[PDB]
Order: structure tokens, then sequence, then C-alpha cells
């Protein structure tokens, strides 16, 4: 489905990274947030909603997705929260390890960054302008827009 | 056209609003900032430029708009600055519709999201119309094809 995101709370340098997954493209958001709290979480959900026509959210089932506050996000958004599906992409180029990729593009940029948070936005551009396929294939951020855009 | 951005702050309840307008669409994005700075203008636009495919902002040119991190940021992601009325009309109807969804949230930086998402939604016109979403992403889509 167009509308179905991967949600997780990952850590980096001691630091909270909220990342965003869309399922069918690779595409991602993340940033760094002060505190792993329900309203951080909820305040993170409800800015991805307002982009992208967001439908179904699958999580990491961590603590902070179980917050009444995340619940409350979701419902006012209309998204379905489905807790504890996992991650298990189907379209081929989909990474499936993608704290993982994330944290070594990250690194690949630290070096740019006098802080986190800036480095891991670097690291989201360069993950979403990545061609996969080839040289005639298409990135995260192309296959997105193509598989949301509806004429 | 698909490229072309326009950028502000605007004001309210004491706290300073970002606000970004894709010209072409209407799409907004927006967020209230802690203070009206450069760290935080660079911050954004960096976020914005991974997400859509950015080629030229124009702002007011406020010094919040214009410092090196902004321009290292800018450079970095290849987004050309330009001293560039979509915008100002937006920061109004953006508070407009704040107004009008207040009472959902306790804080404005929720009730912001939650203007940021009924604008960018709402179909525009009747059975046949598109939200600005829908807008920019067909615009993109059709860009890339």
């Amino acid at each position: 489905s167009p509308g179905i995101w991967q949600l997780d709370c990952t850590h980096l340098e001691g630091k909270v990274i909220l990342v965003a997954v869309h399922v069918a493209s690779g595409y991602i958001e993340a940033e760094v947030i002060p505190a792993e709290t329900g309203q951080e979480t909820a305040y993170f959900l409800l800015k991805l909603a307002g982009r992208w026509p967001v439908k179904t959210v699958h999580t990491d089932n961590g603590s902070n997705f179980t917050s009444t506050t995340v619940k409350a996000a979701c419902d006012w958004a209309g998204i379905k929260q489905e807790d504890g599906i996992p991650y298990n992409p189907q379209s081929q180029g989909v990474i499936e390890s993608m704290n993982k990729e994330l944290k070594k593009i990250i690194g690949q940029v630290r070096d740019q960054a006098e802080h986190l948070k800036t480095a891991v936005q670097m690291a989201v551009f360069i993950h979403n302008h990545k061609r996969k396929g080839g040289i005639g294939g298409y990135s995260a951020g192309e296959r997105i827009v193509d598989i949301i855009a509806t004429d």
C-alpha cells in the first residue's frame, strides 16, 4: 500500500532519533528529538502526516509509541497504528536494515556538521537521492512521488 | 517552476513560525522554532531538501536567512538563494486555520501542525479537485517523467 509507513526510534552518540520509512519506496525521514517522550513522538507523527497521505503506521512497539498522546495523534490524523508489525519491504531494492543504513551514512557526513542533528538531515538527503538499480534506476525520493501521485 | 519555494517567518502567541510554500502547488511546511535565527533556518532547509527537489528559495533577506551556516546548508543541498506575495498571503491563511483548530491542542506547536495537515489535505473545489499535497506530488512526479 502507498499509505504504509514504518516508524522506529533509535539512538546514536547518546541522542534519540525517530525514523519514518515509506515501505513501498524506501524513502525516509528522520530527526533527533530531545527526549524519548510520547509528546515528541506524536509531534513527529503529526508533521509526517501533514506532508504525505499517511494511512497506516507500523511501529517497533517501543514504549514511546504506546503513549496515549501518540494514540490521540493517530486518531486525530486518521492513521491506523499497528504496533509490532515488522519491517520486511517486499519491493526490490528497498533496504531492509534502515537504522543501520542511516547510521552508516551519518558516519560519512558527520565531519561536515558541527552537531549530530545536522548530520542526520544530510544523511537523510543522501539516502533519498541515492540511485538504486544501476544508472537507469531511480532513487527513493523519485519512487515515493511516483507511487503516491494520484494523477 | 517545480523547484521554487518561498520562505518566511510569522509570529503568533509570542512565538516564531517558520513557513515554506511550494509556489506552484500551494503546499506548505511550517514549524514553531525557538528563535528567529540562522541556525534554525539552515536546519529547516536541510530537512526540506531531503524531501522535495528544492532548487530555489526566495526569502525577505533578514539576517536569519543569510547567515554563513544558511549559505553552507543551501550550497550543500544545491539550493539557490534569492531575494524574493504568495508566502505573505500564506502566513495569514495559516494563522486563520490555526485559529480555527486552536482548541484541539494545548500547545501552539501542535496546532501549527494540525493547521498544516488541514491546509495540505483539503480538497480544493468540488468533485474533480485536488489538495495541495496531491498537486505537489503530481507536479514533481510529472517533472521526473
